[PDB]
């Protein structure tokens, strides 16, 4: 029993972690196979990251003008190309620890690892939420460019993020790796605000069974509800409205605790009329949304 | 952004294993050539009632103990018991094996835990020790000889290694050399702990993370003495400071320009009088899970 936020092992992500260096502007790059990925913003100067004309920027490049870093290892960049917002290096060395992997488009309130990364080197890992307004709530400081987020499933690699930016606010935004962003966000050097964000319901349904699995009731009630009345009251406070197939995923954490979705969602319901007094769920004083239900049937199945 | 961070997990995934002894098994750790891992793993379920370890032990051969790396057998080659600990020498040196070292960590410490079920790593997170010697872990069925840790350069200290968990849902474990945190025994049974209480170093450090981050309402205008101090953080059951508290808040202290005796004069008004309805880093609840190391690795970017 327990349960945590919990981000899976980075072995295999730590394998691939290079640093890349374009003049004076270095960043982290990812090494598979032959191939290393990076934000193309490192082919950037100061100057040029206001309002950057990348395929003009590229094509003045040689390959010899890319740094490639892995430990003590130089890499010997032999190609260079781009994709959207990801550049692409040829380099003549294989990884030899380039895991089983693919690249994966995550949808808004699905949950991925990031690896943290400076200068190539690992730092630490936690888990985090694609946020509805495509946003991430994440860690990164100076130099956390090229950092990706994943999720292993056997022994592949998902790769679903690339780091390139933190917004005013403070929340931070990235690519997949085909180097199209998350959201309406560009990689140039300037203040971008965001769509306004909602609460991913599911998730905190989810988190609220994983509270009664480790014992904590107080906030049930002997109340149900529909799914369009749950809805009204959820988008009156901000919250995504729930579906069938929310519902249904959440169905095998209903047979676990006995508590039918709908009435969980009354639950909820009277949690955002009434808060929660002074009262805390699983040590917190809000109700979390950055667990998937997958996330809290795997800490909590047997329980 | 200011988050709980686990360090990475690939030095010790390296390490993990699987022992077996007839149908029991759990989690053990393989540095050079040596197997660490609970000893109860030489009890049948019914000896877990009310074992005795040395009588156990001594019907034990090498032969009857199956490590795997994955499904890769490891032959023992000599077996030893220590405290509350099995060492398993085996014929091969772990060729991912670490820089490392075994530390036995203080309530309030923070670490990284790998989860493991039968010698494949599934997790990894941040857990603290609580003053009361338990962690609030996220531990099931399988999960004995997971490890806790912590990084620093290139070096490995192994901190913990799970055993229990309690009633009430904590967790209890031991150092590497077997010896428990707190007053545990390996034994199939309902077992209490002490009542816990805040750790009051890490609330002092995330003040001064709130503080780095401009967020300083909460600064009063007053000192205390450490012992003062002390005498009142136990009638809000937080713990009472060490001089090693005071040494470890240097470097945010310098940081900030806050004294730490300031510091503590402005949470103990907050102890006294609450938050007035304001919040401190978005929360109306006191963190106490950040030591001074992780509020200053996670606002400067330490790698390793
Ligand atoms: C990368 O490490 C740079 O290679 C970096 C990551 C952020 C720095 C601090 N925390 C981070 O997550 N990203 C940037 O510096 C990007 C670079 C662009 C994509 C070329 N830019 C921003 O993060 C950015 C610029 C501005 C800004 O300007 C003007 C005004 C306000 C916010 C802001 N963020
Ligand atoms: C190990 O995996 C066993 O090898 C296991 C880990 C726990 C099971 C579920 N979550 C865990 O963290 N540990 C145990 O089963 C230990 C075995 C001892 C050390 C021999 N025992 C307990 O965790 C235990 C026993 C009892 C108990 O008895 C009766 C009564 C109440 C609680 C309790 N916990």
């Amino acid at each position: 029993s327990g349960f945590r936020k919990m981000a899976f092992p980075s072995g295999k992500v730590e394998g691939c972690m290079v640093q890349v260096t374009c003049g004076t502007t270095t960043l982290n790059g990812l090494w598979l196979d032959d191939v290393v990925y990076c934000p193309r913003h490192v082919i950037c100067t100061s100057e040029d990251m206001l309002n950057p004309n990348y395929e003009d920027l590229l094509i003045r490049k040689s390959n010899h003008n890319f740094l490639v870093q892995a430990g003590n290892v130089q890499l010997r960049v032999i190609g260079h190309s781009m994709q959207n917002c990801v550049l692409k290096l040829k380099v003549d060395t294989a990884n030899p620890k380039t895991p089983k992997y693919k690249f994966v488009r995550i949808q808004p309130g699905q949950t991925f690892s990031v690896l943290a990364c400076y200068n190539g080197s690992p730092s630490g890992v936690y888990q985090c939420a694609m946020r509805p307004n495509f946003t991430i709530k994440g860690s990164f400081l100076n130099g956390s460019c090229g950092n990706v987020g994943f999720n292993i499933d056997y022994d592949c690699v998902s790769f679903c993020y690339m780091h390139h930016m933190e917004l005013p606010t403070g929340v931070h935004a990235g690519t997949d790796l085909e180097g199209n962003f998350y959201g309406p966000f560009v990689d140039r050097q300037t203040a971008q605000a965001a769509g306004t964000d909602t609460t991913i319901t599911v998730n905190v349904l989810a988190w609220l069974y994983a509270a009664v699995i480790n014992g904590d009731r107080w906030f049930l009630n002997r109340f149900t509800t529909t799914l369009n009345d749950f809805n009204l009251v959820a988008m009156k406070y901000n919250y995504e409205p729930l579906t069938q197939d929310h519902v249904d995923i959440l169905g095998p954490l209903s047979a676990q605790t006995g508590i039918a979705v709908l009435d969980m969602c009354a639950s909820l319901k009277e949690l955002l009329q009434n808060g929660m007094n002074g009262r805390t769920i699983l040590g917190s004083a809000l109700l979390e949304d950055e667990f998937t239900p997958f996330d809290v049937v795997r800490q909590c199945s047997g329980v």
